[PDB]
């Protein structure tokens, strides 16, 4: 059986734009939304938030979880079948938000072409859309 794993797709509006949360990740470092593993006693969704917490310093209450807009990916990597959960939540407040000074903000377009990965881009246009 397949090892779980959760994240959330952060996105924020700012000018009348949408642009998504990416962050460099382990080699190869590819950049991706905050995600990781399904720890002991946890759902998907328990585990989407907290490793929103600890990868990228975003706490429950600064966001705003689209419970209806969810999509799952499949990596096969390394050997180890692995699922990723994802839903997709809104950054309320884009002024009061704690990143390090290895992440980046991106506009669709933009996130497909640096997240270089054919199911990621598909499921950033499926949110795209969504939001639309």
């Amino acid at each position: 059986m397949v090892v779980k794993a959760a994240g959330l797709v952060i996105y924020r509006k700012l000018a009348g734009k949408i642009e998504f949360l990416l962050l460099q990740a382990y080699p190869p470092h590819h950049w991706t939304p905050p995600k990781g593993h399904v720890d002991p006693g946890e759902d998907e969704w328990q585990a989407a938030i907290r490793e929103t917490k600890e990868e990228a310093n975003i706490t429950k209450e600064q966001l705003t979880i689209h419970e209806d807009c969810h999509e799952t990916l499949f990596y096969e990597a390394k050997g180890k079948p692995k699922s990723v959960k994802y839903w997709l939540a809104k950054l309320n407040n884009p002024d009061d938000v704690q990143l390090s000074h290895n992440w980046k903000w991106c506009e669709l377009e933009d996130a497909i072409k640096i997240a270089d990965y054919a199911e990621m881009g598909s499921l950033l246009r499926k949110f795209s859309a969504f939001l639309a």
